[PDB]
């Protein structure tokens, strides 16, 4: 119920798996939401436009007492087949949603919000040992995929991500002028974004079965996340302490299973659980430790917000933050759909 928590649920309208969990995550990323509302969806086709459809879900989630439907959204980005959600990752859906958004906001006041919130920068060095030659290339990322297989916690995942790899023997490095050389290869972070989407590599390939198997191994993540030790140059004025916002959770061993999201919407630490139409209050511990694993129920994705940007990221939202031309068009659609049923 809405009156229980302040928040409404999402309708269950097919095997959308992680979609409802993510939508709620994206919705409670308040700064994104404000920016979605401002998109010039004036001319757009009521069915073929993804940005409108996202504006609709968010509107409804903010205003409706009753659970909110996603069918126009799934039609809008074209994931209407049985195996659509089943064969993709959660981050690939997030990219489909955020790219559509980010492109609509080009030539707009709200330009660049998506990258402002989610784009970090990393380096991918390759260093030869014997003769000197180096390759430093910056890459951008909107999300990170942490390995968990035999890592106790997030600390050990970040250690693994940046750990120096080696290149010798058969699979050596082509240093161009210098021939196929012996060399080290790694990654380091230059910046970590305001909103840190982390995915846990739980659905790993098994060469015996010719299928991905879910790994239910125990994997710990904290409430508070000091990531300063994983940057190339720190900032004393803006250190990289991150707060846990959302724990996207799965139960069972496959796409059928059971997808829930636990969120801390305001960043206070008064958490709620979102199981489609049911939104219940819950403990810090039903959200954090109980999804460590060790049991088929465990976290696959985590959202951390940086303490320095928490208030900005979680800036309050009012009914006055949706433009009235859009508010009108949405209520107009609610009324047209009322005349058919
Ligand atoms: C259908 C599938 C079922 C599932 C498997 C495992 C855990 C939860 C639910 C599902 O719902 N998934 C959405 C979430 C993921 O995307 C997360 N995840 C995992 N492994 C990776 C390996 C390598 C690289 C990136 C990931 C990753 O993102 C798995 C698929």
């Amino acid at each position: 119920s809405k009156k229980h928590t302040g928040y409404v649920g999402l309708k269950n309208q097919g095997a959308t798996c992680y979609m409802n969990s993510l939508l709620q995550t994206l919705f409670f990323t308040n700064q994104l939401r404000k920016a979605v509302y401002m998109m010039p969806t004036e001319g757009d086709d009521s069915s073929k436009s993804v940005p409108l459809a996202l504006q609709r879900v968010f509107y409804e989630l903010q205003h409706s007492d009753k659970p909110v439907g996603t069918k126009k959204l799934t039609k809008s980005f074209g994931w209407e087949t049985l195996d659509s959600f089943m064969q993709h990752d959660v981050q690939e859906l997030c990219r489909v949603l955020l790219d559509n958004v980010e492109n609509k906001m080009k030539g707009t006041c709200v330009e660049g919000t998506i990258p402002k919130l989610f784009r970090g920068k990393m380096v991918s060095y390759i260093q030869c040992k014997e003769v000197d030659y180096r390759s430093d290339r910056r890459e951008d990322y909107y999300d990170i995929q942490l390995s968990i297989k035999g890592k106790k916690n997030i600390f050990e995942s970040f250690v693994d991500y940046v750990a120096v790899e080696q290149l010798d023997g058969d699979n050596k490095y082509d240093a161009g002028e210098h021939g196929l050389q012996e060399a080290e290869k790694g990654v380091k972070f230059l910046t970590l974004p305001p909103v840190l989407h982390l995915q846990l590599m739980r659905f790993m390939y098994d060469p015996q079965t010719d299928q991905n198997i879910k790994i239910n191994d125990r994997f710990e993540f904290p409430e508070q996340l000091p990531l300063d030790e994983f940057l190339q140059k720190t900032d004393p004025k803006d250190p990289a302490n991150y707060i846990l916002h959302a724990v996207l959770v799965h139960s069972g061993d496959n796409h059928g299973g059971h997808y829930v999201v636990y969120l801390n919407p305001k960043g206070d630490g008064k958490w709620c659980k979102f199981d489609d139409d049911v939104v219940s209050r819950c403990t810090k511990e039903e959200a954090i430790e109980h999804n460590y694993g060790g049991h088929c129920t465990n976290a696959y994705m985590l959202v951390y917000i940086r303490e320095s940007k928490l208030s900005e990221v979680l800036q309050a939202v009012t009914d006055h933050d949706i433009p009235q031309q859009l508010v009108e068009r949405l209520q107009e659609e609610k009324r047209i759909e009322a005349q058919k049923r």
